[PDB]
């Protein structure tokens, strides 16, 4: 549901901020989902470190331009459809935007980015997720 999805976003973003030595104080099957997502994001960031790195020096964020940048990238990422990989890449993108934000003393973006990710998950990705077995399938596929 929509609250679940909000939980996932906050867990993932806190995880990424913790890893990089920042504060996240701008904030059981569910535990299994969260664990699989953390690991998949790390794995994604490892295999696609080139793409990851290219994007993290590409855009310059301000509180005034953040939302249009977030939306362009997300629309590009899902232009041709949804799959699980693309969903993991979506979470990683969010994580990278938050980390960049805290770096540049734009802490206010962190919770805005969380809510933009939850909204997009709940409006645009959730239908595809329920159709494809829900988050249980994602956990089975990642660990099988
Ligand atoms: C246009 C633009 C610039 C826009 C913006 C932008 C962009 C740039 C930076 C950032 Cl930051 C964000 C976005 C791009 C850049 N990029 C390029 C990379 N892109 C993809 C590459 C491959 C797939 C794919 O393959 N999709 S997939 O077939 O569904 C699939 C396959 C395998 C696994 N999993 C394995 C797990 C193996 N482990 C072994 C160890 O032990 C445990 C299991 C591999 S890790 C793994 C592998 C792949 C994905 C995730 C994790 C999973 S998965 O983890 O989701 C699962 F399994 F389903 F859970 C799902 C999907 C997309 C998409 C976009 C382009």
């Amino acid at each position: 549901m929509s609250q679940s999805n909000r939980e996932l976003v906050v867990d993932f973003l806190s995880y990424k901020l913790s890893q990089k030595g920042y504060s996240w104080s701008q904030f059981i099957p569910m535990a299994a989902v969260k664990q699989a997502l953390r690991e998949a994001g790390d794995e994604f960031e490892l295999r696609y470190r080139r793409a990851f790195s290219d994007l993290t020096s590409q855009l310059h964020i301000t509180p005034g331009t953040a939302y249009q940048s977030f939306e362009q990238v997300v629309n590009e990422l899902f232009r041709d459809g949804v799959n699980w990989g693309r969903i993991v890449a979506f979470f990683s993108f969010g994580g990278a935007l938050c980390v960049e934000s805290v770096d540049k003393e734009m802490q206010v973006l962190v919770s805005r980015i969380a809510s933009w990710m939850a909204t997009y998950l709940n409006d645009h990705l959730e239908p595809w997720i329920q159709e494809n077995g829900g988050w249980d399938t994602f956990v089975d596929l990642y660990g099988n």
